[PDB]
Formats: structure tokens, sequence, C-alpha cells
């Protein structure tokens, strides 16, 4: 009976076990017992049997070192990289190659011919020319492709195969973009291996646009900046600004934006497309000597060159592209007249000279980073280490875990409070809430009555009105509020010591939520209204431990009273003589008014301490005059407040000195004795009210111990399940913890790899 | 706020005693006596901060 | 012998006085201290047997 | 750096380290490289509730 949510919990999980053990014991702890152990075994060691398979059809040992390019061993160190901080910031570490150029200016055939194959799909010419896609360049004996996440190899000199792999990329570029913007950073890596081809990785970017129109969103300006800017920091990359050539060079779009993060064009290259339909500068020195020199430009570059990226046809054949390329020039005058140089056209010299800056700077950068980013794990240690002694046991998500955890116990502990301390906070919290009532209401006008009856009759109306009207509400609210506080508390206490500040945040999210889901269940206005009644119903004091246990709680009810009432009486008429001229305590005038108003009031009870508590206005005007007389200033009000405290201040203190009466007041009664002036009626109302304040509290302490607590311990239940699903509540919540520090030393551990093996991939070819 | 080793050292000097004692014994009983002491500090404090 | 937990009584009441104490001090004394009590209680039981 | 806690506990702890890759434990995953191979491949088979 003390309580009985766990035992139904109890009860219907040994049901459901009952029911369906057979299944759930294999499901819930077999196969999970080895969870840990499983994942390995079924995805990494997969990916890896996979890969050897494609390298028994290539005949070359897996172990042994050299079995593939240096070059091709440098993508998965760039992809590292990317993977552990895509931000620019760590892009900066390593060489890469920036292919941007305007929309649709053909530099997705440059790096095409690059690559010596069709490999990027071009399906349309506005929404697929404005997509990134990232290549890797390798030499080869034999031209073939491989994606980062597929195991199917692609002959790049067939139709089929090349077409499949544009098909992959496509799949992967119509859906990495933000719609209606058609534009959005993602990063798609595929391996392309050749003869003839050099050690490079080139990254294609979003065409560069000026204006929008209808079919395009007004954003897709700006983003497309975004990420042409984004690759282009890159201090270490070569930037193939590519523009077409059929427009004027000063029109360039892309170059406004390469000035934002090379001004100058150090390093940066020039590539001039469509040299075969832009006739009008091809044939004339006025403009390519500029354009190719870098005196129409800005930017003075690494280097300048011009290509041929086909004749309008964006499906064209790249083989035949580069035949037409190589024709081209020795057809055009532009190698006759000394426009453009033997060096500075066709595929073969851009691709050489961006291959050995890249490359030979790769060498170099490699060497430096894989100790650049080993010193970052020392950095991170560092840092670490002083922050926290070395431990990495906790995690962000294990915060959540821990605090859900101390939460629930608690929670759980609350319930198991000894209830009896439940029962006194209800009863000192009832007490304090009803005293005003008890004896401004009932007490007060009760017992200024000549009649023992009329005591009781007064008290008896009063309190039926009450405890029927407003206790029963006010004892609901004590307990509800009773309930939340002491969860609250138990939410919240710095206990010394063994305070953990980092739970904080889940413990006040949590108790908000918790006491916002429960509610108090309103029938015990009604049910109190009976209990109530009968711890007062008890009226017959039968003995003399009752007797002094009802004097006892009416002293202490009216000594509270009386204590209040002459502070204020004090504060009213001012100090006492002997302060007046032992500390100088002069009084004030309104003292001196009132304590003379007093001087009159106390003179008619002190005559009589039968008067009652309301005098005649006649009285008032006669106590104005008798005032007036002998020199002080009065008016009604000032008589009324001062005679309101007065009065309750003289009925209180004779309720006391009938206290000191009744404790010895027992053989008038058998006498029947007729002189007895004593009735000792108070001590029975005080004792009732004494023993309703501990009903009301036990019945509520109840309620709360086996309804309400076990309901707040399933809201809370509900609490904590929702915020873990909240992944934005656990990002804004228990964010204390020094882990994330560790968890940058731990996983460089990938690029570490990836560049060591490279230097010793560096260090085996020389 | 007493620690579960302050608790502990509490319920077992008390059972060498032959008290028989408890956590929870021993919490509410320091909350009291403690605050006991705290507000009579407090009170003494009251005295001095007049000056 | 002393309950894991009686080492902790022996421990808070020579908290309490000022004595720095740790579990292997009370037990180095107390094996010494039951050694002596032990054989002294049997030598007094001697001087009974006597009689 | 004699008689320091501190000191003592870095101390304690590059001896652990070099315990931690002492030739026991390397034996160990090299023995349990080939048994992750060993009484493995079951497990892809057992995912299937077909035969269940």
């Amino acid at each position: 009976a003390t309580d009985r949510g766990s035992e139904s919990d109890k009860h219907f999980r040994k049901v459901s076990d009952k029911e369906k053990i057979d299944q759930l014991q294999e499901e819930l702890l077999h196969t999970q017992l080895k969870y840990q152990r499983i994942l390995e075994r079924l995805e990494k060691e997969n990916k890896e049997l996979r890969k050897l398979v494609l390298q028994k059809d290539d005949k070359g040992i897996h172990h042994r070192k050299l079995k593939k390019s240096l070059i091709d061993m440098y993508s998965e160190v760039l992809d590292v990289l990317s993977d552990y901080d895509a931000s620019y910031n760590t892009q900066d570490h390593l060489p890469r190659v920036v292919v941007v150029g305007d929309q649709s200016a053909g530099k997705t055939s440059v790096l095409e011919m690059i690559a010596q194959a069709r490999i990027f799909p071009r399906g349309s010419g506005e929404m697929m020319t404005r997509s990134p896609v990232k290549v890797t360049l390798s030499e080869g004996p034999h031209h073939v492709a491989l994606f980062k996440d597929s195991s199917r190899e692609f002959d790049l000199t067939k139709e089929e195969d090349l077409a499949a792999l544009r098909h992959e990329i496509e799949l992967r570029m119509r859906k990495n973009v933000k719609e209606g913007c058609t534009v959005s950073p993602e990063t798609i890596s595929l391996n392309v291996k050749g003869p003839g081809l050099q050690r490079m990785v080139l990254v294609d970017l979003p065409g560069v646009i000026n204006t929008v129109t209808s079919g395009m969103a007004p954003d897709t300006k700006e983003t497309i900046f975004s990420i042409s800017k984004a690759y282009m920091q890159n201090p270490n990359a070569i930037i193939l600004c590519i523009q077409d050539g059929s427009v004027d060079a000063e029109r360039s779009i892309v170059t406004d934006l390469v000035s934002q993060m090379d001004p100058h064009g150090r390093r940066t290259i020039f590539v001039l497309t469509k040299v075969d339909l832009a006739e009008k500068n091809v044939a004339s020195p006025s403009r390519i000597q500029q354009i190719i020199e870098g005196k129409l430009f800005p930017m003075k570059a690494l280097g300048y060159f011009a290509v041929v990226t086909g004749k309008g046809n964006s499906s064209e054949s790249i083989e035949a592209i580069r035949e037409y390329e190589e024709e081209f020039f020795q057809n055009s005058k532009l190698l006759k007249t000394s426009m453009l140089k033997a060096h500075q056209v066709t595929t073969r010299n851009l691709s050489l000279a961006v291959s050995d800056c890249f490359w030979k700077m790769v060498r170099e950068s490699v060497e430096q980073q894989a100790d650049s980013f080993k010193a970052t794990r020392f950095n991170l240690e560092t840092e670490w280490k002083n922050n926290y002694p070395r431990l990495r046991e906790l995690d962000r998500n294990e915060l959540f875990e821990k605090a859900k955890n101390e939460i629930l116990d608690e929670v759980i502990s609350l319930s198991q409070v000894t209830p009896k301390h439940w029962e006194e906070i209800l009863q000192q919290s009832l007490w304090e809430r009803v005293s005003t009532h008890v004896i401004e209401n009932i007490y007060l006008p009760a017992a200024q009555t000549m009649n023992s009856g009329t005591f009781n009759t007064t008290v008896d109306i009063k309190l039926k009105q009450w405890t029927d009207k407003q206790l029963p509400n006010k004892a609901v609210e004590v307990a509800w509020e009773t309930l939340q506080e002491e969860f609250s508390r138990f939410m919240t206490e710095p206990k010394g010591k063994e305070h953990d500040d980092i739970f904080d945040k889940l413990k006040e999210a949590v108790k908000e939520e918790s006491i916002k889901r429960h509610k108090w269940n309103d029938f015990a206005e009604d049910s109190l209204r009976v209990i109530q009644h009968n711890a007062l119903e008890d009226r017959s004091i039968s003995d003399k431990q009752q007797w002094d246990a009802a004097i006892y709680f009416m002293e202490e009810a009216l000594q509270a009273r009386l204590k209040d009432t002459e502070n204020a009486i004090e504060n009213m008429v001012g100090p006492d003589w002997k302060k007046r001229w032992l500390y100088w305590k002069n009084r004030t005038q309104e003292q001196c008014v009132h304590n003379e108003t007093k001087n009159e009031l106390e003179k008619m009870l002190k005559c009589n301490e039968e008067h009652p508590a309301y005098l005649a206005s006649d009285e008032i005007t006669t106590v104005r005059k008798n005032l007036e007389s002998r020199g002080v200033e009065v008016d009604p009000s000032l008589i009324k407040d001062t005679w309101h405290q007065v009065y309750r201040r003289h009925f209180l203190k004779t309720a006391l000195n009938h206290c000191n009466l009744c404790r010895r007041g027992f053989y008038y009664y058998q006498r029947h004795f007729v002189d007895s002036e004593l009735e000792c009626n108070d001590v029975v109302l005080f004792w009732r009210i004494q023993r309703m304040l501990a009903i009301t509290a036990n019945t509520l302490r109840q309620q709360l111990t086996n309804t309400e607590v076990r309901r707040l311990e399933k809201n809370v239940k509900e609490v904590l399940e929702d915020f873990a699903e909240d992944g934005e509540k656990k990002i804004k919540l228990l964010t204390g913890k020094r882990v994330q520090l560790a968890e940058d030393l731990k996983k460089v551990r990938e690029i570490q790899e990836k560049l060591d093996a490279f230097i010793e991939a560096l260090h085996q070819e020389k």
C-alpha cells in the first residue's frame, strides 16, 4: 500500500517475458553480447574483403608496398583530411588543384581532357554545370576509373563504362544541391588512371555566374561564390581560372572571385576555352597576346594556356576533342604569328605545368603535414592533460545518460523518503496557510462572547463554510507545492563535495518539464472536506493528556498572534520611558497620541475585561472628546486602528491567562458551581485544529506517496526519454566535458596513417 | 552536507557505541543540527554587523 | 575480527579527537592489541584454573 | 622532481605504456587477427532468419 506502481511494472514485465522470452532473449542479449565485436566483422572486414578481390584482379599483393602509384595514395590523403575536417581551415594544409571558370565555359571539358576521358556527366547545360565533382589523376598502364565508394572499375576507352561512370557521378550531382538553388557544396571522389596522365587532384567547382534568371534562385549567385571561394582559399592550391574565349576578357566573371583569394594571381593559371570558336580573338594578336601574357587581366599567373573544349557539343567525345585541339592550333593563325606560344597551347602543356608544381609541392608538403597533424596530436595532448587529469571515460551522450540516471535515482529516493518527513512538511505548511482563518475569522469573533455555546456556534458556522469552500482547496495547493518543491530540492541540492555541476543543465530542463506534465487529482478537495470535518468532529477532551495537548496548541497559536500584535503596538505607540531617558528614544507626535488613546482604551478594558471588540460610534466620539480635553488630537480612524490592535492584544493575553487557569481547572465543573466564570472551551477548538492539521497533512502525504509520486516518476521517465531523443537538447545541455578536445587527438589518427604511409611510399620509390 | 564517508563514519561510530544508525537518520539529524549551528552563527553575525 | 566498516568506526573516533589514522594502522595496531589481550586473558584464566 | 607524486605518476604512466606494447600483447594481437578470420564468415550466414 506504501507504493503500487513498481509492482505493476514488475508484474507486466514478467508477463511479457513469460509470453515472449523465447524471442526476447535472442533479440535483446544473445546477439547484443557480441554487438561491440560483431560490427568490425559485419562492415569493416566487408569493405576490405571486396577491395582485396579487386587487388586479386590486379594480381598485386596487398601487404607488399608499391601496389599503387604515389598520387593514387595521395588521393586517400586528401580524402582523409576532407573527412576529418571539410572546412578550408584544414584543406589549407595540403596541395590541391581547383578547376573554376565561367558557367558552361568548357572547364569540365578542360578537366576531362586532362583526365583523357569523358568522365563527368554533361546531361544539361544549366544545372549540370553548377555542381562540384572531384577527380584524382594518376599514371597507369590502362585507362581505368574507380570510385572511393564502389568496387566497380570502369573502362575509359568504351562508351558503356564511361556512361555508367558519368551516371554514378550524375546520381550524386543532381542530389547534392539545395532545392531551387541547384547549388550545394559536397564531395564526390573518383580516381582516374591511365597512360600519360599526371600526378594531380582536380576539383571541378560550380560554374560562376554574374546574373540570375527566372529559372534559378536569386541566392544561386552567392552560393556558387561561397563554394568557389572555399577551395580557392587554399594557399597551396593551383587555381585554374577558366574563361570563355568567345567573350571579352574584361567581362570575365570568375576573375572577380579569384582576385578575392589571390588579388594578383600569384598561385593562379589562366585557361582560355573555346579557342576554335572564338575566332575574333585567336585570329588577332592585339587580344591574344594581352590575354595570354597577363596584360589583359589583373592576374599575374603561374602560366597561361589555351585549349579546345568542344565545338558547341556538350556530349562530344574527349578523344575527338583532343585530336581536333592538336589539329586546330596548327591550322590557326596563332602558331604562325606567335600570339600564342607552343608551350601555352593544348592539354599536354597545361597538364604538365600544373602537374610539376602540384606534385613537387605534394612530395615536400606531405613530408611536412604528417608531422604537422602528429604535432597537432601532441598540441591536443598538452591542452587535454592541462585542462583535466588524463581521462577519456566520459562523453557528451554519456553526460545525458549519467544525468538521466542521477535524476531517476533521486526521483526514486524521493518516492522512498521517510513518509513521516512528508507529513511534517505538509503539517507545518498547512498550519501556516490556515492560521489566518483559524484566528481572525474563527477564534477572534467566537471567543468574545459570554456563552460557550455561542463560541462553539460561531466557530462551527465559520468552520463549516471554511472546510467546505477554502480549506480543501488550500490543502490541495499545499500538497501540490510540497511535492513539486521536494522534487525540485532533490533535483538541485548542492550535496557538498558529491555534487556535479556538469549535469545541472539537464536537472533544470527536466525539473521544469516533469512538473508541467503532472497534475494533482482535484477530487481530493471533496475527500479532504469529509476528512477534515471528521478530525474537527472530535470535540471531546476525555482526560488530562489531551487537555494538555489542547492547551499547548491553543497557547502556541494565540502566542504567535499576540507577539505580532505586540510588535505592531510597540511600533505604533513608541518606546517606554526607560528607553526615552536611557537611550534617548524620544517619541514622535503620532506615538504620543497613540499612547494616550491606548491609555483610554486600556483603562476601559482594565475596568471591564468583558468588553466586546465593537464600541459605539458615540463611544468613538467620547474617546475623541476625552482625548481632546486632555490635549491629544484624535479622530475616529486613529481610534479604530488603535482599538483593533489593543483589543486583539487584550483578547489574546486574556486567552493566555485563561490558559494559565485551565491548566488547573477541573473541580469547578464537578461542583456545577454557579459563581465560576472560568469555562475552558477554546482549548477544544485548538485541539481539534491541531488534529485536523495532522489528518490533512497525512491524507495529502498518502495521496502523494501512493498515487501522485508514482505518476511523477512515470512523467519524469517520459520527459527523460523525450530529451534523450532530442539531439538539440543534448547539444545545448550537458556540454561541459573536455572529451571534445580528446576526440580530435584520436580522430586525426587516419590523417596520420595516410601521410606517414605516403612518405614511406616516397622512400620506397626513392 | 555530510558526504557518504562522513555519514558512514557516524553510522559505525554509533554502531560501536551500540546505537543503531542508518544514513537517513544521520542526514536529517545533521540537517537540523547543522542548521541550528549555522543560524546561531548567523545571529551572532547579525549582532556583529550593527557597528 | 573487525568488520571492513568496524575499521571505519575506529577511524571516526580517532579522526574526531585529532589522530591521523588509516585502515592499515587500525589492522596492525589491532593484530598486536588482540594478540596481547588474548594471551593475558588466557593467563588470567590460568590463574582461575589453578583453583 | 624527486619525491614528487605528479612526477611519480608520469614515471608510472611511461612504464605502463611499455608493458602495453609488450611481446605478450603483440603476440595476442597477431594471433587475434587470424582468430578474427577463424570461426568467422559464420556470422553472415547466422543473420538469415529463413531457417528460423
